[PDB]
Order: C-alpha cells, then sequence, then structure tokens
C-alpha cells in the first residue's frame, strides 16, 4: 500500500527498502486509532515482509470489522456492558469495578507476548506507537490506561502516543482536555524522575488537531479523515524509512540520530513535511514555514521550549543548491526563527535519492504543552454556553 507519492516514488526507485530506523509496535485504540493502525499494518518492505507488528483494540466485536490489513486474530475486543466514556473504560481494568480486571489485564499482557515477542522470548520491537483519537470513550480511556500502565512498568520498552485532538463537541473537548492534562502531569513527573540523557518510558507525544487538518484538506469522493490519516501515517513512515535507506555526501541523518530524537526528550513532538519544486531561497523558506505552522502536525506548538531538533531534505543527485552556504544557514535561520538551532541538540541532513524533486522534513522534540490546549479550553466552554442557552431559549418559547 502506498498512501503518498513519496512512498510511491521510493518503492518504484528503490528495491532495497528492507529495514527501518525504529521498529515500532503499533497499537490502535478506539475507531480512529484502529484506522491509523490499519494503515501501519499495510506497509511492507521490498521483500514483502510486514514492517510493523500491529494490534487493534476496541469496545466491540462490532467496532472492528471493516479493517483491511489487520487479521481478525489481531483484533482485540473487550466486552463492555452502559455509558461509553473515558472513565468507565479505564475502570474495566480495575477490580474497583470489574472482578474481571485481573483476568482482563492478564489477557492484554498475553496478547502483548504473542504479537511483539519471539518464540525465544525476546521482544521484537524498539518502542510502542499507540494511536488514539482524543474525545471518544474507548480511545481517550485507553490513553489514560496507558499512562497508568507505563507507571506499572507494564511495557517492555518506551511508548510513543499519536494523539488526535477533537473537532468541536463540548463532551469530546472535555474528554480530550482531561487526557492532555494527565499527559502534561506525567511528563512533569518524568522530568523530575529521569535525567536529560536517560531513555524515557514515555518517549514522546505527537498531536494532530482535527480542526487544522480539515482546514488544510479543503484547500488542496472527499472523506477528510481518510486523507488526514494518509498524511500523518505516511509522514511517520517516511521519516522512519529515510535514515535507514539513504545517506549523504554532505550530512547524513542516520537512524541513531532519529532514535535519540524520539527517545530522549520525552515530551511533545511535531513534524513539518514540506514539498519543494522551486529551487530557490524564498520558496524554500515559505515551504518550511508553512509545513511547521499550517501543516498536518501543527497545533500552535511552543517551539521556544523545544530541547532537540532533527530533520533532513531528501534531494536530487545533481542538486548542489542544497549543499550551499546560503541555503544551509538559510534553513538554519528559517528554523532558527522557531528555536535557535544553536541553543538545542540535534542534526540536519541532506540525503540523495533517484528523483528530481525535494522534500524537507523538520522535527522539533521536547516541547511543552501546545497552545491549542488553551484555545480548545476556550472553544469548548464557548460552545458549551451556546448550547445550554439554546436549550433554554427553546424551552422558553414552548412556555
Ligand atoms: N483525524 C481523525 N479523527 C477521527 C477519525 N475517526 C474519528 N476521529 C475523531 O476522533 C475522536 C474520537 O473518535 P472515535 O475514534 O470514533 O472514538 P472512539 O474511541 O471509537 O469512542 P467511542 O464513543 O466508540 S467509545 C473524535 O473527535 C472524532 O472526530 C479519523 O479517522 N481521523
Ligand atoms: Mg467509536
Amino acid at each position: 500500500v502506498l498512501n503518498s507519492n513519496e512512498l510511491e516514488h521510493i518503492h518504484s526507485t528503490n528495491h532495497s527498502v528492507n529495514d527501518i530506523s525504529i521498529r515500532w509496535g503499533v497499537i490502535g485504540a478506539g475507531q480512529k486509532g484502529n484506522k491509523e493502525a490499519d494503515l501501519f499494518a499495510g506497509y511492507k518492505f521490498s521483500n514483502g515482509t510486514t514492517c510493523y507488528p500491529t494490534l487493534a483494540v476496541n469496545f466491540a466485536e462490532s467496532d472492528m470489522m471493516h479493517l483491511q490489513n489487520i487479521i481478525k486474530e489481531d483484533r482485540i475486543h473487550f466486552d463492555g456492558l452502559a455509558a461509553r466514556t473515558p472513565s468507565v473504560v479505564t475502570d474495566l481494568f480495575d477490580p474497583e469495578t470489574n472482578p474481571n480486571a485481573n483476568g482482563y489485564l492478564d489477557k492484554l499482557a498475553q496478547e502483548l507476548g504473542r504479537k511483539f515477542t519471539n518464540e525465544e522470548g525476546e521482544v521484537i520491537v524498539d518502542q510502542f506507537l499507540i494511536c488514539l483519537g482524543a474525545g471518544g470513550g474507548v480511545g481517550t480511556g485507553w490513553g489514560s490506561l496507558v499512562l497508568q500502565l507505563i507507571r506499572e512498568q507494564f511495557f517492555p520498552c518506551p511508548v510513543s502516543m499519536l494523539i488526535s485532538l477533537p473537532s468541536g463537541d463540548p463532551d469530546e473537548i472535555n474528554n480530550a482536555l482531561v487526557l492532555l492534562s494527565e499527559i502534561d502531569e506525567f511528563m512533569r513527573e518524568q522530568d523530575r524522575l529521569f535525567g536529560n540523557s536517560d531513555i524515557k518510558p514515555l518517549a514522546n507525544v505527537i498531536v494532530n488537531d482535527n480542526t487544522q487538518m480539515q482546514r488544510i484538506i479543503e484547500s488542496q469522493y472527499v472523506n477528510w479523515k481518510e486523507v488526514a490519516n494518509d498524511n500523518v501515517v505516511s509522514t511517520l513512515h517516511e521519516i522512519n524509512i529515510i535514515p535507514e535507506n539513504y545517506g549523504s555526501d554532505n550530512v547524513t541523518y542516520d537512524p541513531s540520530d532519529l532514535i535519540k530524537l524520539l527517545s530522549i526528550p520525552g515530551r511533545f513532538l511535531t513534524i513539518g513535511k514540506a514539498r519543494i519544486a522551486k529551487f530557490d531561497l524564498h520558496s524554500l523558506e515559505n515551504s518550511i514555514k508553512r509545513s511547521l505552522d499550517e501543516g498536518f502536525f501543527s497545533a500552535e506548538h511552543q517551539f521556544e521550549t523545544a530541547t532537540m531538533y532533527g530533520g533532513f531534505v531528501l534531494r536530487p543527485s545533481n542538486a548542489d543548491f542544497f549543499k550551499d552556504v546560503n541555503t544551509e544557514n538559510r534553513i538554519r535561520n528559517t528554523l532558527g526563527e522557531y528555536k535557535r538551532l544553536d541553543e538545542i541538540a540535534g542534526k540536519f541532513g541532506d540525503p540523495i535519492w533517484d528523483n528530481e524533486y525535494a522534500v524537507c522534513y523538520t522535527i522539533f522534540a521536547g516541547m511543552t504543552m501546545p497552545k491549542r490546549y488553551i484555545s480548545l479550553a476556550r472553544e469548548g466552554k464557548e460552545l458549551a454556553e451556546k448550547q445550554e442557552q439554546l436549550r433554554a431559549e427553546a424551552q422558553r418559547k414552548q412556555d
């Protein structure tokens, strides 16, 4: 499956795509998470093997049945009863409600053995990628449970969470808020318990905002969710392929650099994918600026709080514009406007590939809570009043 023309152009070109920088183990909870997970499950190497071991987790037999790359065996469901909400979902893994918790919890763990470990016993995975759509019951709940679980040291290795922020429904935007709050707290506890050099149990959290993503999609059938998913998932896959499979005459972003970036900072992380086809300094600047501020991973991030950077421009073989001093400190200065590269750890490469255009990936890690959190807090309470008041204005009229 090839859900971006970058992936198309590097599978027709390159038939040595036999490894990736980080061996993710993907788990998708809730409907959104399931769908993203289903995309990951589809990706294969040039030889035909699957790239990522993937599980789908949900409430119901029902929820999971139109998946395409996830075998039925790997569709894990947990009978519920009752209200579908983040809090009563968490509490099915807590004998504080279910006598079935110590079984339920020792079921998940034996589907963790089966899918991400060998016959031998050893784990076949560097970190877990947990996909969620904040707002729903099942997804948001799983989010909280995961925080709780990684404090039980339930997982063999670190956990990266790919979380999506809800569009506009006061119940959803409140659910989303309590999760994002739980995350901010956990990240602050993690900062006091682990060194700046140590591997963090919560590797990072990557957010997308559903409002920002729709805005974009209606500019460039038309299911917007299906398209949003293709973009975020294909982007993460791309940045995982590239360091393992291409290098540079000037500066290579290797897989170790990417692993450090995703492993150590342990807070909020963002990505900017910018296509480039004008080979000049202005169109370069805008593309980068646009991908960072008005792209799929933009949620009014606090770039000044970034503790690490990474990135690379995949460029054509002839292209000696991207080596150049202007070009280099132009990028250095363009990215410099967000966080001054001189003040934070990182590296920025320029790999070669068999194509005649260039794509520029930018990653900032270690950031603090994104400002979308505040504007959501605002926008949820704003539409909350609107609807309570509507309610009353309808009841008034009747009476
Ligand atoms: N970006 C994106 N968001 C989605 C997609 N599907 C659902 N969402 C969004 O994510 C949030 C939760 O959706 P969903 O995945 O259906 O929750 P859920 O876990 O299944 O919640 P539940 O009520 O059954 S218990 C909502 O804000 C919804 O708009 C998707 O495919 N892409
Ligand atoms: Mg659902």
